[PDB]
């Protein structure tokens, strides 16, 4: 049947019930061994509620707060015998205050994105910079710096960022492979950096096409998506962020940089779900991606780093999304930027919903002998229906990841706080592949400037390619 | 019990039987008198001789050239007993040639488009200023001078350009109307230019929102529209072109202005189609539309001039298109310009396959006392078939323009070359308007400052609202 992984000794506390919440709890009960009354939901959710109740799992209907997080969680989090581990998947609260409290109290933790407290993403007194999920990120790495080793948390384990730091790692053997070179795999992020540079990995691409589609078409004035719809606008409205490459030899007037942190970002002064990058994968060929800023652009860009003896950066791979939602999304966010507002209501695509469709998500490395080479998933609704329950096939990208991700974190206890990119990605993916579907490395000879310039006089670097120059979109 | 409105007694042309061809010609058969035998019909697609031959009308199966035309259409035109009428609906055909041919043989012409011969459009030879439909419609304006008086021509009589010409008159009147502003209807060109002065006009939209939609989801890499594909892509391709009033305190840096000509219109150097405004409608309220070049951009602008005794423009409004076309098209210009190459395939919606939806589409003025007033038609698809066959609410606002057109050009056979703006436009109004649906005036507060700035920094003008620096969409 399913493997079982691990026993669970302790309560299993998952914050938020929404598409991955739902699509994470049966991955649970199928793979962790433990008594049913140890899990509990929490979600302020009335729609949340009923569902769970439909699971008959336990069910605490409650908003957690920078007011209440601590009187509701650390009794819950320390019910026993042994450790418990915390499953956030929520929003508006805290990644940072509640994985600090998890680590207080010797829980395990694990999330999806470094989200703030209510009140952060569309607060008008703020600057672009201190939206920036750089920002929130170095929040993370502070407390890491603060407080190194200890029971293991785990940030950002979704599908991406995730699942792709996995594929990043997983695509590099493969283009050493496929160019001949032998020898035994890098164990440091030293060395996985250094592979990286001396394979001439220019930048990646998030890569990514969803091809979902309803069985209704896109209302007027609602935000469809295949995920989180507060999720996505929350992060496609904060500035478009990369990590920003050394072989990069321009940038945008409105680009900026950071005075602080770990060095391997810039982000725009606009926002990331209207600014459109020219991308590739397998499915859609030559695309608009969008450049939504998502913690991965940085971590990656961060960990494949090398540095000489000064300590300065002689080496970083551009990083960034190029996401193409499904096309309901993308008509979503014309209809959202078009009115300058929100829409008055939203609905996130489920299974029964659903006709057909891929979420291709995979990582596109370029720059290299190869030029272009993509490798990821390409999961269908079909599959996710055959497989598991109660999600699409972008929810259980996801979902799958949190269980490599909480696998590991079982696996490796005492590991403190950590990234996707400080997992052993082999045994994260050899626990994730059962749910990928179709896991494929494709090259291709595509480059941003194929077809290129066109009837106008366009700003491009013909003798490279791939600079970001030639792949943002300034139209 | 529908009107005949005249007896035509020559040979009827029709060139292309396409969208608006098939919607034309039941319109042509209900209100004029002739004998059927005297219908000709030119195209060289199967697809359309197929039609016409279940239509039993003479059908001719050739693309018109340079090479051709005057050997193929001449004894077509000349036929007798009576004036001939050529309806030009085609693509890839010169409107200027043929005009002249028609003309030059005594014969009526009418089309929807100042089209070139093929070879135009995407010719990497040509400036992107001899690209522009300023510099086409120069051709037109140059053949009148040079040709004065004589039998009439009707150049780019569709819905838009077109119908809403008429549409900019009659919203003139109400507006005048409303803000008290006193005296006799303008019947002449400098009186209308005159009244626009008067009520502070600053400038016009033709502000469009399509949705209709058909029961199938766009298919992958097909292009859908709910009129030419070719037609559309060929404008949308085209640089970005807009009258350009005299309000206006700022352009972009890749605007650029004409050596010569009527002086009322600037281009920009990029696509159209990946161009978006700002804009408004009443049933999509604020929405964004991509700023395709037309004909009625330069011609309303043109048209409303006003000029000193030394021949300065002293007042002039800005007018351009603000087009929200059908979902389908929305994501198939996504999927163009995404891709950097036109769809494999394409397809235009019709009657037969269109679920619901209207082609909301209507003349948007501002600057005045009241803001803003959008005028036009909400013709639904429902209402479509109900007073029309074999075509969908788009074509049908199309076909009863050159309908209108047709009646007035028969009504007024002496009047030499002429624009939608030099027709009476109560005339073709009373003729057009059982096709349209509902006709409606409607005023809103909306600028292109609402909400603004948001969460980051933006290069707007907060002094005037409805300047081009507000309105323009900047990557
Ligand atoms: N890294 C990755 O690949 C992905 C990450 N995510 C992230 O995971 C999170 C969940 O995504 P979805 O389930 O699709 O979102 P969703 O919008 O479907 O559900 C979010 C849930 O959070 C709940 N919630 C709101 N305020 C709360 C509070 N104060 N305390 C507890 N719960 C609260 C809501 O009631 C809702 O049920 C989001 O932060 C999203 O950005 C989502 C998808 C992919
Ligand atoms: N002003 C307006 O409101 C308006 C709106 C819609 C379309 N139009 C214009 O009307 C024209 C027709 O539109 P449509 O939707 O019917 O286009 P369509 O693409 O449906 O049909 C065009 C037809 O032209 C024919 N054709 C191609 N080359 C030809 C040639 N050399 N000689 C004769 N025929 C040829 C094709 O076979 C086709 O049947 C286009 O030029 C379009 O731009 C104007
Ligand atoms: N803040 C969440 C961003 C991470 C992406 N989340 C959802 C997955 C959608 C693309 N697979």
């Amino acid at each position: 049947d399913w493997p079982v992984y691990h026993r669970i000794d302790g309560p299993i506390v998952m914050i938020g019930f929404g598409s991955i919440g739902r699509g994470t709890l049966p991955l649970i009960e199928r793979h962790f061994a433990f008594d049913r009354s140890k899990l509990v939901v929490i979600d302020p959710s009335d729609e949340a509620r009923k569902l769970a109740e439909a699971r008959g799992v336990r069910f605490i209907q409650q908003a957690v707060t920078r007011d209440n997080y601590r009187e509701l969680l650390v009794p819950l989090l320390t019910a026993g015998p042994g450790q418990g581990f915390c499953v956030n998947l929520s929003v508006d609260t805290s990644s940072l205050d509640i994985m600090e409290l998890a680590r207080e109290n010797g829980a395990l933790y694990i999330d999806t994105v470094v989200e703030p407290w209510l009140g952060f993403y569309f607060d008008p007194d703020l600057k672009p910079e201190a939206r920036s999920n750089y920002a929130l990120r170095e929040t993370v790495l502070a407390a890491r710096r603060n407080k190194p080793g200890g029971t293991t948390a785990v940030s950002c384990c979704g599908a991406n960022p995730g699942m792709v730091s996995w594929f990043v790692k997983q695509a590099l053997v493969n283009l050493a492979a496929d160019l001949g070179v032998t020898g035994e795999e890098p164990t440091t992020r030293e060395e996985w950096a250094r592979l990286a540079m001396d394979l001439g990995v220019k930048g990646i691409h998030i890569a990514e096409r969803d091809t979902q589609r309803a069985s209704f078409p896109k209302p007027f004035d609602v935000f469809v998506n295949t995920w989180s719809v507060e999720g996505f606008v929350s992060e496609g409205l904060q500035p478009a962020e990369l990590g920003w490459g050394t072989f990069e030899r321009w940038m945008p007037d409105n680009a900026r940089g950071h005075d602080s942190g770990c060095g391997a970002g810039i982000y725009l002064l606009q926002p990331g779900a209207n600014t459109r990058v020219r991308s590739w994968t397998p499915t859609a060929m030559a695309q608009y991606g969008f450049l939504v800023t998502h913690n991965e652009s940085i971590s990656i860009a961060d960990f494949l780093t090398v540095r000489d003896a000064a300590g300065q950066a002689v080496y970083r791979p551009t990083c960034h999304y190029a996401y193409h939602p499904c096309n309901d999304a993308v008509l979503s966010l014309h209809e959202m930027f078009g009115s300058g507002k929100r829409q008055s209501d939203w609905r996130i695509l489920d299974e029964t919903e659903i006709v057909d469709g891929i979420d291709e998500l995979g990582v596109l490395l370029y720059g290299h002998g190869k030029n272009a080479y993509w490798y990821g998933s390409q999961l269908s609704i079909e599959e996710t229906r055959r497989i598991a329950p109660d999600q699409n096939a972008t929810g259980l990208q996801v979902s799958s990841a949190v269980l490599a991700g909480m696998v590991w974190a079982l696996e490796n206890p005492n590991a403190g706080i950590v990234e996707a990119d400080d997992l052993d990605f082999r045994r994260c993916l050899e626990v994730q592949t059962p749910y990928l579907g179709p896991v494929v490395g494709v090259y291709t000879d595509w480059t941003p400037l194929a077809g290129r310039p066109g009837l106008f006089p366009e700003d491009i670097d013909t003798s490279d390619p791939w600079q970001f120059r030639n792949v943002l979109v300034r139209d």
